[PDB]
Protein backbone atom coordinates (compact mmCIF):
# COMPACT_ATOMS: atom_id res chain seq x y z
CA UNK A 1 0.00 0.00 0.00
CA UNK A 2 1.15 3.51 -0.92
CA UNK A 3 -0.25 5.80 1.83
CA UNK A 4 -1.20 9.42 1.62
CA UNK A 5 0.73 11.78 3.78
CA UNK A 6 -2.06 12.56 6.28
CA UNK A 7 -3.39 9.05 5.91
CA UNK A 8 -0.12 7.69 7.30
CA UNK A 9 0.00 10.20 10.13
CA UNK A 10 -3.49 9.27 11.28
CA UNK A 11 -2.79 5.55 11.39
CA UNK A 12 0.49 6.34 13.16
CA UNK A 13 -1.24 8.53 15.79
CA UNK A 14 -3.97 5.86 16.27
CA UNK A 15 -1.17 3.42 17.02
CA UNK A 16 0.59 5.52 19.66
CA UNK A 17 3.55 7.08 17.84
CA UNK A 18 2.68 10.75 18.44
CA UNK A 19 5.37 11.74 20.93
CA UNK A 20 6.35 8.11 21.40
CA UNK A 21 9.69 8.45 23.33
CA UNK A 22 9.31 12.24 22.83
CA UNK A 23 9.14 12.24 19.02
CA UNK A 24 6.26 14.32 17.65
CA UNK A 25 4.10 12.81 14.96
CA UNK A 26 5.87 14.73 12.20
CA UNK A 27 9.18 12.93 13.01
CA UNK A 28 7.59 9.60 12.19
CA UNK A 29 5.91 10.81 9.01
CA UNK A 30 9.12 12.52 7.87
CA UNK A 31 10.95 9.23 8.54
CA UNK A 32 8.41 7.25 6.51
CA UNK A 33 8.59 9.68 3.62
CA UNK A 34 12.34 9.41 2.98
CA UNK A 35 12.71 5.75 3.97
CA UNK A 36 9.80 4.33 1.96
CA UNK A 37 7.98 7.17 0.15
CA UNK A 38 4.93 5.97 2.19
CA UNK A 39 5.02 2.60 0.40
CA UNK A 40 4.43 -0.36 2.76
CA UNK A 41 6.02 -2.71 0.13
CA UNK A 42 9.40 -0.95 -0.18
CA UNK A 43 12.47 -3.16 0.18
CA UNK A 44 16.19 -2.19 0.02
CA UNK A 45 19.39 -4.04 0.25
CA UNK A 46 22.01 -2.84 2.71
CA UNK A 47 25.75 -3.25 1.92
CA UNK A 48 26.15 -5.64 4.86
CA UNK A 49 23.84 -8.08 2.99
CA UNK A 50 20.72 -7.44 5.07
CA UNK A 51 17.64 -5.80 3.63
CA UNK A 52 15.39 -2.99 4.96
CA UNK A 53 11.67 -3.63 4.99
CA UNK A 54 8.59 -1.52 4.77
CA UNK A 55 7.18 1.90 5.48
CA UNK A 56 9.94 2.49 8.06
CA UNK A 57 12.65 0.38 6.39
CA UNK A 58 13.20 -1.95 9.34
CA UNK A 59 16.14 -4.20 8.86
CA UNK A 60 16.85 -7.92 9.05
CA UNK A 61 20.20 -7.76 10.90
CA UNK A 62 18.43 -7.11 14.21
CA UNK A 63 14.71 -6.72 13.88
CA UNK A 64 13.11 -9.40 11.68
CA UNK A 65 13.93 -12.65 9.88
CA UNK A 66 13.88 -12.76 6.11
CA UNK A 67 15.58 -16.15 5.95
CA UNK A 68 18.64 -14.87 4.10
CA UNK A 69 20.37 -12.67 6.67
CA UNK A 70 23.32 -14.24 8.50
CA UNK A 71 24.19 -13.29 12.07
CA UNK A 72 20.72 -11.94 12.30
CA UNK A 73 18.77 -11.35 15.45
CA UNK A 74 14.96 -11.27 15.11
CA UNK A 75 14.38 -8.95 18.03
CA UNK A 76 10.91 -8.00 16.92
CA UNK A 77 9.92 -11.69 16.52
CA UNK A 78 8.41 -11.27 13.09
CA UNK A 79 9.21 -12.47 9.61
CA UNK A 80 10.30 -9.45 7.65
CA UNK A 81 7.36 -9.95 5.30
CA UNK A 82 4.99 -8.93 8.10
CA UNK A 83 6.51 -5.45 7.62
CA UNK A 84 5.36 -5.06 3.98
CA UNK A 85 1.70 -5.42 4.90
CA UNK A 86 -1.00 -2.88 4.19
CA UNK A 87 -1.55 -3.15 7.93
CA UNK A 88 1.17 -1.10 9.66
CA UNK A 89 0.62 -2.69 13.07
CA UNK A 90 3.80 -4.79 13.04
CA UNK A 91 5.99 -2.01 11.58
CA UNK A 92 4.72 0.46 14.20
CA UNK A 93 5.26 -2.06 17.03
CA UNK A 94 8.77 -2.89 15.84
CA UNK A 95 9.55 0.89 15.54
CA UNK A 96 8.62 1.36 19.16
CA UNK A 97 11.23 -1.25 20.10
CA UNK A 98 13.91 0.14 17.78
CA UNK A 99 13.39 3.70 18.95
CA UNK A 100 13.93 2.55 22.57
CA UNK A 101 17.22 0.65 22.19
CA UNK A 102 19.43 3.68 23.09
CA UNK A 103 20.03 5.95 20.09
CA UNK A 104 16.40 7.04 19.59
CA UNK A 105 15.33 7.96 16.08
CA UNK A 106 19.05 8.16 15.12
CA UNK A 107 18.68 4.39 14.39
CA UNK A 108 17.00 5.52 11.15
CA UNK A 109 19.94 7.23 9.47
CA UNK A 110 17.56 8.93 7.00
CA UNK A 111 15.79 10.58 9.89
CA UNK A 112 19.05 11.79 11.41
CA UNK A 113 20.37 13.11 8.07
CA UNK A 114 17.05 14.39 6.64
CA UNK A 115 14.51 14.98 9.44
CA UNK A 116 16.41 15.64 12.65
CA UNK A 117 16.39 19.41 13.31
CA UNK A 118 14.06 20.36 10.46
CA UNK A 119 10.55 21.80 10.50
CA UNK A 120 9.01 18.34 11.06
CA UNK A 121 5.47 19.53 11.93
CA UNK A 122 5.10 20.56 8.25
CA UNK A 123 4.52 16.80 7.58
CA UNK A 124 1.37 16.72 9.74
CA UNK A 125 0.27 20.11 8.30
CA UNK A 126 -3.16 20.32 6.65
CA UNK A 127 -4.18 17.02 8.26
CA UNK A 128 -7.44 16.08 10.09
CA UNK A 129 -5.78 14.25 13.00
Amino acid sequence: KVFGRCELAAAMKRHGLDNYRGYSLGNWVCAAKFESNFNTQATNRNTDGSTDYGILQINSRWWCNDGRTPGSRNLCNIPCSALLSSDITASVNCAKKIVSDGNGMNAWVAWRNRCKGTDVQAWIRGCRL
